[PDB]
């Protein structure tokens, strides 16, 4: 009495090397898929962008993310290993693909299905800093670091997703709530902070319903900053209101986190901190005593030049311009 049916049946053109096509994720801006590198024999992610030129918004994200995609190179950030396109001539381009090293999982999903010690928590948190660092050495700030865009696969290998194109404010630095100050690097520490935390206790640090709420969550922690903090912010209604707020004192992290090891909490107390200045950097991250164990810890980058993707295109301009990134690859 009844029949199945699939229903989305996008389709999909790509290279004869890529072999197996199999569906794991969708998005807004694309949809990906695992395949098989006939060559090396590799497990990869094919990513198909979702409608790159139906507009030019969409096109310059498209253009921006395969421009960010090509510029890194580090192990702990994902990374191109090859774009391309079906369409034969620049007149008949709609449509290109992205190939990225297969993630099996990503730390989301992990921190609900896997037990995670305190190596494999080191370990992880670890590759998480090294590859912020590359990315900053770039001079890119990724601005919204959560665990869905950590991808991890069956190794504890982990690659940062979804980095320069900016579940939503958990793992938000304050001044990102607010918008108080101009962003440096320093708040994607903070959400390595929250992850790292969420990753000991298994429970959300900062969980709030509303941004006010978040901010609130946050303080009951932190404590209310020093005046001369607020006097220095830019914005006149995140001055007004911390002036407002009633005093409130730091708690102690090892309260808070009561399964943690003393290095944990020394290293989460450097990192949580309100003052984005007083936040140590991934550097200065690494090289805390919590990572005394592992390997050691500048990345040799050329700045990330953002004036070809800030250049105001038609979306033929958008096309031809893709086009060529894609071709030259």
């Amino acid at each position: 009495g009844f029949y199945r049916q699939e229903v989305t049946k996008t389709a999909w053109e790509v290279r004869a090397v890529y072999r197996d096509l199999r569906p794991v994720g969708s998005g807004a801006y694309g949809a990906v898929c695992s395949a098989v590198d006939g060559r090396t024999g590799a497990k990869v992610a094919i990513k198909k962008l979702y409608r790159p030129f139906q507009s030019e918004l969409f096109a310059k994200r498209a253009y921006r993310e395969l421009r960010l995609l090509k510029h890194m190179r580090h192990e702990n950030v994902i990374g191109l290993l090859d774009v391309f396109t079906p369409d034969e001539t620049l007149d008949d381009f709609t449509d290109f693909y992205l190939v990225m090293p297969f993630m099996g999982t990503d730390l989301g999903k992990l921190m609900k299905h896997e037990k995670l010690g305190e190596d494999r928590i080191q370990f992880l948190v670890y590759q998480m800093l090294k590859g912020l660092r590359y990315i900053h050495a770039a001079g890119i700030i990724h601005r919204d670091l959560k665990p869905g865009n950590l991808a991890v696969n069956e190794d504890c290998e982990l690659k940062i997703l979804d980095f320069g194109l900016a579940v939503t404010r958990w793992y938000r630095a304050p001044e990102v709530i607010l918008n108080w100050m101009r962003y440096t690097q320093t708040v994607d520490i903070w959400s390595v902070g929250c992850i790292m935390a969420e990753m000991i206790t298994g429970k959300t640090l900062f969980k709030g319903s509303d941004h006010l709420d978040q901010l609130k969550e946050i303080m009951k922690v932190t404590g209310t900053p020093p005046a001369e903090f607020v006097q220095r912010l830019q914005s006149d209604e995140a001055k007004n209101y911390m002036k407002g707020l009633p005093e409130l004192e730091k708690k102690d992290f090892a309260s808070i986190l009561t399964n943690a090891s003393p290095l944990a909490v020394n290293l989460l107390e450097k990192m949580l901190v309100l003052d984005a200045e007083q936040r140590v950097t991934a550097g200065e991250a690494l090289a805390h005593p919590y990572f005394e164990s592992l390997h050691d810890t500048e990345p040799q980058v050329q700045k990330y030049d953002d004036s070809f993707d800030d250049v105001d295109r038609t979306l033929d301009e958008w096309k031809r311009v893709t086009y060529k990134e894609v071709l030259s690859f």
